[PDB]
């Protein structure tokens, strides 16, 4: 069946981990849980085709570096993912996004800008910088939340999306 | 405030109208109820942006010709439906991207092609059919049910971000 490798990205503490067990598993995860690598496979079926999501969970911060070259050279897709009520983690995605072009040869990667933690009343990043932003990159951009579930299935099946049209 | 002007567009019963009115109204309208032209106007967040949504609802059939040319200019949008155990309403979809096309003057204009009905087994049309065709027109394909309200706020969401991208 079609599989399609999807690979979450972004800064320490932006909900990378709870995105992606909202979708698995259906619930919110409350704590402090830091990642090293994570791998989650779920068959799904997306607007009538059965595939298998292969989803890479990766560390924030870390003594990831060309660790990280190794899973950005295998995915065919990337939610690059920042938190709303937090400045420095938006700024830190342009690295992640130059860094997937680098090791991918391509200016066209499939991609998708996801700000997360909409709940929360304490935004420091407008919506319209980072709809301008993702337009720059020719990326979609779309706000969920872990906590609520808004948008977390969206964000995941625009991307499958971003893949085939690829 | 941001204003997008969608319009839904398709064959004479596959779901027009119940797809709208579970979008605005929250509910399943299961009855004979043919459209000669209905306006819908909703304030919206997507994506934070506050926007109003101002839908066009279509007659499928009629005496409506270049009365379709009117409002095929002034939409920034198009959902383009057929039902998917309905192998003629499929066909037809040609027929309305080509008239959709003339009038505006353009071959890129936002669309999403809309599977609708998916509810129900008894599909003629299969998934990849209408993946490659809307793959050929470079355009999203999601399959809806406005029986279930699988897929609705994601066929218009897709189809307000494609206005944001153009
Ligand atoms: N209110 C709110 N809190 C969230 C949301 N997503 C994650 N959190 C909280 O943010 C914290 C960090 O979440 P986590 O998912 O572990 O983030 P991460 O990006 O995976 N961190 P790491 O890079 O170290 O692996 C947790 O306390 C989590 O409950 C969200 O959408 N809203
Ligand atoms: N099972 C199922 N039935 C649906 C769905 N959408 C619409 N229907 C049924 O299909 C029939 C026609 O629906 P309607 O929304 O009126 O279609 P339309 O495209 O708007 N028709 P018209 O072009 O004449 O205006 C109704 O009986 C409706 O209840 C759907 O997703 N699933
Ligand atoms: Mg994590
Ligand atoms: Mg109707």
């Amino acid at each position: 069946m079609t599989e399609y490798k999807l690979v979450v990205v972004g800064a320490g503490g932006v909900g990378k981990s709870a995105l992606t067990i909202q979708l698995i598993q259906n619930h919110f995860v409350d704590e402090y849980d830091p990642t090293i690598e994570d791998s989650y496979r779920k068959q799904v079926v997306i607007d009538g085709e059965t595939c298998l999501l292969d989803i890479l969970d990766t560390a924030g911060l870390e003594e990831y570096s060309a660790m990280r070259d190794q899973y950005m050279r295998t995915g065919e897709g990337f939610l690059c993912v920042f938190a709303i009520n937090n400045t420095k983690s938006f700024e830190d995605i342009h690295q992640y996004r130059e860094q997937i072009k680098r090791v991918k040869d391509s200016d066209d990667v499939p991609m998708v800008l996801v700000g997360n933690k909409c709940d929360l009343a304490a935004r420091t990043v407008e919506s319209r910088q980072a709809q301008d932003l993702a337009r720059s990159y020719g990326i979609p951009y779309i706000e969920t939340s872990a906590k609520t579930r808004q948008g977390v299935e969206d964000a995941f099946y625009t991307l499958v999306r971003e893949i085939r049209q690829h």
